[PDB]
C-alpha cells in the first residue's frame, strides 16, 4: 500500500498565460494533481524554444529523478526522441508526434471533430461567404483542421471559400493579430486559428466579426466576437497515463481521443446564433460524438480534382496521421 510519490514534468512551448493552448495543458496537469494528489508530485517548464534548447530542459528533468515527461508541442519530437534513448527507466509522451520507442509514446486530441462543427456555424454566420484560418506550420494537425473547417461549411454552403494565413508559430500575439487584420482585409468574416492566443478574437470583436476559441473557453476577451470553442480536456489523459506509470501498466502507444472520450468539448454558443443555426449545430454535434458522421467520410476531393476518398467510405488513419493536402475551396492570402 505504500509507494513513493511519481515524479511528473510537463515541458511547454509557450505561457501558462496564454489562456489558450498551454493554459489547457497546464489545467490537464493540475487536473492530474487533483485525481492523484499525494501519489504524483508534477513540475512544468514554459516557454521552451526548439531545438538544443528543448533537448537540455528534457535531460535536465530526466536527470533530476522525473519518472514520466510529457513534451507538449509538434516542435519537441526530435528532442524527445533523442532523450528517451539516453533515459531507458524514464516514460516519455509526445503531442501530436509520430515517433515512437519502448518508452516513448505519442498522443493527440481529434480537435478537427470540433473544427468541422466550427465550420457548419462559420457558413451559417458569414455574410461574405469567405471564412478565415491563422494557421503556424503545415503539419497535419493544421492541415486536418483547416479542411475540417472547410468540409463543415461546406455542408452548409458549398460555395464557401477559406482563406489561410501562415504566421511560422504557434504563439505570438502580435503576428496573430495582423494575421487577423489581414484576413478581415481580404474579406474573411468567421475566424478560426491553430495559433495559441485570443489575439484573432479580440481582432475579430474590433472589426464586428465573428471568431472561435481555440484548447479554452475565450470568450471574455471577445464577448461579442466568440461564437464557440473546441476545448481541449487533457485531465483524464495525463491521469490515466500516470496512473498506468505508478501501477507498471504502461505501454508504448498512439492515443488519440476525440469528443466520445470527452477529450474535446464544445462551449456554449454565442447569443447571436439564430435557432435555425443553434438547432443544425447540436444535430451535428450529437451525430459527431456518436459516429454516425465523421469529418473527412467520403466523397473527398483534393484542389488538383484527385478523388481522396470514395462516397461512403472514410479516410483511412494513415492518410489522416500524414495529411498535407487541401479540400476544393482553399486558397491563401495576398502575401504583404
Ligand atoms: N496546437 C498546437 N499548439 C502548439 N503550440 C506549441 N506546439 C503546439 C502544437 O504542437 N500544437
Ligand atoms: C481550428 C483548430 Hg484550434
Amino acid at each position: 500500500h505504500m509507494q513513493e510519490p511519481l515524479k511528473v514534468a510537463f515541458v511547454y512551448a509557450g505561457p501558462v498565460s496564454d489562456a489558450g493552448y498551454t493554459y489547457a495543458h497546464d489545467q490537464g496537469r493540475l487536473a492530474m494533481e487533483k485525481n492523484l494528489g499525494a501519489k504524483v508530485k508534477s513540475s512544468y517548464v514554459e516557454n521552451v524554444p526548439e531545438g538544443a534548447d528543448a533537448e537540455r530542459v528534457i535531460r535536465k528533468l530526466a536527470a533530476d529523478g522525473n519518472k514520466l515527461i510529457f513534451t507538449t508541442s509538434f516542435g519537441f519530437m526530435n528532442p524527445t526522441e533523442r532523450v528517451a534513448k539516453a533515459f531507458p527507466n524514464v516514460v516519455f509522451e509526445h503531442a501530436t508526434g509520430v515517433k515512437l520507442a519502448k518508452n516513448l509514446g505519442v498522443y493527440e486530441s481529434r480537435q478537427y471533430e470540433g473544427t468541422y462543427l466550427q465550420g457548419v456555424l462559420a457558413a451559417k454566420m458569414t455574410k461574405t461567404g469567405v471564412i478565415g484560418f491563422v494557421g503556424s506550420f503545415p503539419v497535419p494537425e493544421v492541415i486536418r483542421n483547416i479542411n475540417a473547417y472547410t468540409l463543415g461549411a461546406q455542408s452548409v454552403n458549398p460555395k464557401i471559400k477559406t482563406k489561410v494565413i501562415w504566421v511560422s508559430t504557434w504563439y505570438d500575439p502580435a503576428k496573430e493579430r495582423q494575421a487577423a487584420e489581414t484576413l478581415i482585409a481580404q474579406g474573411a468574416d468567421v475566424l478560426t486559428q491553430n495559433t495559441n492566443s485570443p489575439a484573432t478574437l479580440q481582432v475579430a470583436q474590433e472589426k464586428g466579426k465573428y471568431a472561435f476559441g481555440c484548447d479554452a473557453d475565450m470568450s471574455k476577451f471577445a464577448p461579442k466576437a466568440h461564437l464557440t470553442a473546441s476545448i481541449s480536456n487533457w485531465g483524464d489523459f495525463y491521469t490515466k497515463t500516470a496512473q498506468a506509470v505508478m501501477a507498471g501498466t504502461w505501454k508504448s502507444e498512439e492515443v488519440h481521443w476525440g469528443m466520445a472520450e470527452g477529450m474535446v468539448k464544445m462551449a456554449p454558443l454565442n447569443a447571436a446564433v439564430p435557432p435555425d443555426a443553434a438547432k443544425l449545430f447540436e444535430e451535428k454535434k450529437a451525430a459527431m460524438v456518436s459516429g454516425k458522421i465523421k469529418p473527412f467520410q467520403g466523397p473527398l476531393k483534393d484542389q488538383s480534382g484527385a478523388v481522396k476518398v470514395a462516397a461512403g467510405s472514410d479516410l483511412p488513419l494513415a492518410s489522416l496521421k500524414g495529411m498535407n493536402w487541401y479540400v476544393q475551396g482553399v486558397e491563401g492570402t495576398i502575401p504583404k
